[PDB]
């Protein structure tokens, strides 16, 4: 069994590395834990592509084995608040496997099989504080907005809202009342989504 592990944390590793490569390519940089585009212009397909594939091998892999992922998550920290912040520059069409990373990464694995139809445990709750730890108010409000309310299509906004239920419930009492407070500020721009 190590042997897959080995295997699957060097594939991780390298297709991270690859992907932070493709965006830095087009001026996007991740210098400490926030990520700065000098471009305000949208990404090209060929860029998506490359984006798209590795994403799509790193989300197989998180699918089927997904402790090994989580492991990957933990050992190395600037990853999912990565993924996040990275999920706000690229379009609609790349939006899911990210979220599908980030619900395998926080939700749990036996919570997907659930809804399809205990280390893990410890290292949701490792990973939701690690994510509280990193993120700060703006970026969780643009999230709600961008994933939850903005959202043409239903699939994306349940797994937004699958996932914004997952990361509360892990959390102490005083993140879960930050984010009460989030959404109850954002409430009154209701009438703009309809």
């Amino acid at each position: 069994e190590k042997y897959r592990q080995l295997r699957d944390l060097h594939t991780l590793d390298s297709h991270v590395r690859g992907i932070k490569k493709l965006l830095e390519e087009q001026g996007i940089f991740l210098r400490a834990s926030v990520v700065t585009a000098s471009s305000g212009s949208a990404l090209q397909y060929d860029t998506l592509i490359s984006l798209m594939e590795h994403l799509k091998a790193c989300a197989e892999i998180a699918a089927q084995r997904t402790i090994n992922w989580q492991k990957f998550c933990i050992k190395d920290d600037s990853v999912l608040y990565f993924l996040l912040q990275v999920s706000f520059l690229v379009d609609e069409g790349v939006s899911p496997v990210l979220l599908q990373l980030l619900s395998c990464a926080l939700c749990g694995s036996k919570v997907l099989a659930a809804l399809a139809a205990s280390q893990e445990d410890q290292l949701c709750t490792a990973l939701v504080n690690q994510l509280n730890k990193f993120a700060d108010k703006e970026t969780l409000i643009q999230f709600l907005r961008c994933f939850l309310l903005e959202s043409n299509s239903s699939s994306v906004r349940w797994q937004a809202h699958c996932l914004t239920l997952h990361i509360y419930r892990n959390s102490s009492k005083s993140q879960q009342e930050l984010l009460l407070d989030l959404m109850w500020s954002i409430w009154p721009e209701l009438p703009a989504y309809g």
